[PDB]
C-alpha cells in the first residue's frame, strides 16, 4: 500500500536512528510514505523491545528499529530479524571532564556504567577503580559527569557520533581492551517474516559484510543464551577474507575472566560462533552465568 510505519523509542538516540533508516529507505524508493509510530519502553530481559513487537504482531508498525546489542536473542513466532545496516565504529569510549585516558585516573575514582560486561573487563585491569551503575539516556549519563558525580564514565563510540557529541570522547578504547557487545554499532530492523512487501523493501538496506561479522556474534550469545544485560562480549571482524570471532566471558569482579577465539570462512559464521560458546561453556562460563542468571544455567 506504500505506506511503511516505523515503530521506535523516543530517547534522542531511538529516533535518530529511526531517520536513518527512514532516509535510507527515501533514497532507493522516493515514492514510499514513511510514518514514525513512537512508542516507549519498559527499558525507558527485553525490557526495551517488547512494546516495539507487540506493535509488530498487532498491526499497529510494520518495521522496528534497534541497535544491534539491545535486540533479544529469542523471538515471538512469525517476528525476527531481517536487515542488518552498516557498522559503526563498534568501539567503547573513555568519557571524562577531568583526565584524559584510564591510567591517569588515581585509585578511588569513580567510573559509571551499568554494564557488566564493561566492568567486569576494568576490574580485572584496575582492581582499584570504583564502579557505579549509571542509568538513564546518553544525555542524562552526559550530564551526572558534568555534575561531578562521576569521575569518568564508559559509553559507546557509536552512540556519541550519532548525537554529534564526538567531543566527549576523551578516547576510543581498543577491542583487546574492552571487548565489545555482539553488534554494538550496527542497527538491526526486525518485522513480521510473513510480510514479504515489507521485507523486499527492506534489502536494500542489508549490509552483507555487516551482517556476516553479526551473526557469527549473536550465534555465540544465542548458544551462552546472553542477553543484553551479562558479562559477555562477542565481537567478529573481516580479515583477508575470514571471519576472526573473540569472545570473553567473565566475573563481575574481574577475578576470573575466560577467553577464546575462532577464525574461519564466512559461511560457517553461525556454527563459529556455536563452537565457541561451547568451548566457553565447558571451560566456566557456565558456572559464572549460573551465579550471574543465579539458578538458570545455559545448556
Ligand atoms: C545491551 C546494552 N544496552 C546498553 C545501552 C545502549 N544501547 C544502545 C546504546 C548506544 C550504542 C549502540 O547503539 O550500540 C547504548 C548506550 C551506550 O552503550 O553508549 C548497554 C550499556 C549499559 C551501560 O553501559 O550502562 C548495554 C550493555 C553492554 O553494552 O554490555
Amino acid at each position: 500500500d506504500n505506506v511503511l510505519r516505523i515503530a521506535t523509542r523516543q530517547s534522542p538516540l531511538a529516533l535518530w536512528q529511526a531517520h536513518y533508516v527512514k532516509d535510507k529507505l527515501m533514497a532507493s524508493h522516493p515514492g514510499l510514505v514513511v510514518e514514525l509510530v513512537p512508542m516507549v519502553t519498559r527499558g525507558d530481559k527485553g525490557l526495551f523491545v517488547k512494546e516495539l513487537e507487540v506493535a509488530l504482531l498487532e498491526n499497529r508498525a510494520d518495521i522496528a528499529v534497534h541497535s544491534m546489542k539491545d535486540v533479544p536473542v529469542e523471538f515471538p513466532q512469525g517476528l525476527g530479524l531481517v536487515t542488518i545496516c552498516e557498522r559503526e565504529d563498534p568501539r567503547d569510549a573513555f568519557v571524562s571532564n577531568n583526565y584524559d585516558s584510564l591510567d591517569a585516573l588515581p585509585a578511588g575514582s569513580i567510573v559509571g556504567t551499568s554494564s557488566l560486561r564493561r566492568q567486569c573487563q576494568l576490574a580485572e585491569r584496575r582492581p582499584d577503580l570504583i564502579i557505579r551503575s549509571l542509568r538513564g539516556n546518553v544525555g542524562t549519563r552526559l550530564s551526572k559527569l558534568d555534575n561531578g558525580e562521576y569521575d569518568a564514565i564508559i559509553l559507546a563510540v557509536a552512540g556519541l557520533k550519532r548525537l554529534g557529541l564526538e567531543s566527549r570522547i576523551r578516547a576510543a578504547l581498543p577491542p583487546e581492551i574492552s571487548l565489545p557487545a555482539v553488534g554494538q554499532g550496527a542497527v538491526g530492523i526486525e518485522c513480521r517474516l510473513d510480510d514479504s512487501r515489507t521485507r523486499e523493501l527492506l534489502a536494500a538496506l542489508n549490509h552483507h559484510e555487516t551482517a556476516l561479522r553479526v551473526t557469527a556474534e549473536r550465534a555465540m550469545n544465542t548458544r551462552l543464551e546472553g542477553g543484553c544485560q551479562v558479562p559477555i562480549g562477542s565481537y567478529a571482524e573481516l580479515i583477508d577474507g575470514e571471519i576472526w570471532l573473540r569472545a570473553l566471558v567473565g566475573a563481575p569482579d574481574g577475578s576470573q575472566i575466560i577467553r577464546g577465539e575462532r577464525r574461519g570462512a564466512p559461511q560457517d559464521a553461525e556454527q563459529m560462533g556455536i563452537s565457541l560458546a561451547e568451548e566457553l561453556l565447558n571451560n566456566g562460563a557456565r558456572e559464572i552465568l549460573a551465579e550471574v542468571y543465579n539458578g538458570d544455567a545455559p545448556a
